[PDB]
């Protein structure tokens, strides 16, 4: 009953250090990492998944896009690009547009976004609402302000994972998690396998 | 030594409690006030600043403890919508707050028909309300402005929230203040959670 999970995905710089490697081969490994949360959660029928990283890490996504818009999986990018080189830019806008027609996993990839960011953009965007004279402060409620958050389109955020072993949501989905079940884990993102995403999915259907 | 200024608790459990025991939802209530009662004498003994409590006519026969509030130096607020709560409910609300607003002890924060959703959304009308007036900007609205608008915005930043009773969410309790904050979940049930309890959360969060 599962239809939304987001994932903090923490614990690569632990990982590498752990490993006695180089911050690199942590990242590498969490690349790795996310491919198969990514293929487990369309394997298995969840409707969104939102993945939070805790320039460079969107650009590696870059080359795997035609390979998701093969697997019929809608990609969105949310958080603040906004300062993004227009190159990089222009290639996650091209990426979305690629994808944005699929019917199968949306994956939202946060780049560069923070809960209170996200509240802030739909806040600036009523107020110039206000000025413009086309809306009066009395009019403001939670339904309008939930209509200009990201994801506001999706089923709601169900279960939030964080792995790596703090218990804090460290200014990810702030919004939008106001009912979701919360499960901390103290694995490390690149040991995170499709054995620890059930269990996270067992909390669930246990609440 | 802990180092909390703001502990903030969802005190879930209380029917449960009563029932494991064959006892009415009253008598859990009534166990969960004598909760209450313990963990604000325990926050105002360990020198934290804030405790903010969301009970998960509970604020009005409430009133009859604002005096030993006040005997124990504790400021009294209440955050949440009261704005269509019974005429007086608001005024015996009002001298409450007028009465224990110059002490200088525990400050208590109790949430009363409060959301955090909703908290976020009459902050947002201040700031609607003032660009209207063409005093503010759209532009100039930042996070550090709507912090500024939010309930509890002058006390110290929420460190750690605890849930008491096993279940694992928010529950639409702070969404804007918890960004940062510990989050200790216990299945301890709020009637039980006790010094050693609010302790070993203390100490979780000193640890972590
Ligand atoms: C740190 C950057 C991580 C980038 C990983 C992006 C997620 C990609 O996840 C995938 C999940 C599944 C597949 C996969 O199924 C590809 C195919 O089925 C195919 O190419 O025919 C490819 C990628
Ligand atoms: C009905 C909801 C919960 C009721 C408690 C509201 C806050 C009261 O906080 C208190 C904290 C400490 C004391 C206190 O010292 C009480 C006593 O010595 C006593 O009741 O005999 C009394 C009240």
């Amino acid at each position: 009953g599962c239809r939304h999970v987001a994932i903090i995905m923490d614990g690569n710089g632990r990982w590498a250090k752990k490993q006695g490697k180089i911050r690199a081969f942590g990242h590498k490994a969490g690349a790795k990492s996310v491919r198969r949360a990514v293929s487990f959660a369309a394997n298995n029928g969840i409707e969104a998944l939102t993945l939070y990283a805790f320039e460079l890490f969107v650009w590696a996504l870059d080359s795997e896009v035609k390979s998701l818009h093969r697997h019929n999986v809608r990609l969105r990018i949310i958080g603040d690009t906004s300062r993004f080189n227009s190159r990089l830019q222009e290639r996650i806008r091209k990426s979305e547009a690629l994808t944005a027609g699929n019917t199968g996993l949306t994956l939202n990839i946060a780049a560069n976004y923070g809960g209170r960011w996200d509240i802030v953009q739909g806040v600036r965007q009523l107020a110039e609402k206000v000025q413009q004279g086309n809306l009066q402060p009395d009019q403001i409620d939670e339904e309008m302000l939930n209509q200009h958050v990201c994801m506001h389109e999706l089923a709601p955020v169900d279960l939030v994972i964080r792995t790596g072993g703090e218990h804090r949501i460290s200014n990810f989905l702030l919004w939008q998690i106001a009912y979701a079940e919360l499960y901390f884990t103290d694995v490390l993102w690149p040991d995170f396998d499709e054995q620890d995403f059930e269990g996270a999915l067992n909390a669930f259907a246990n609440r």
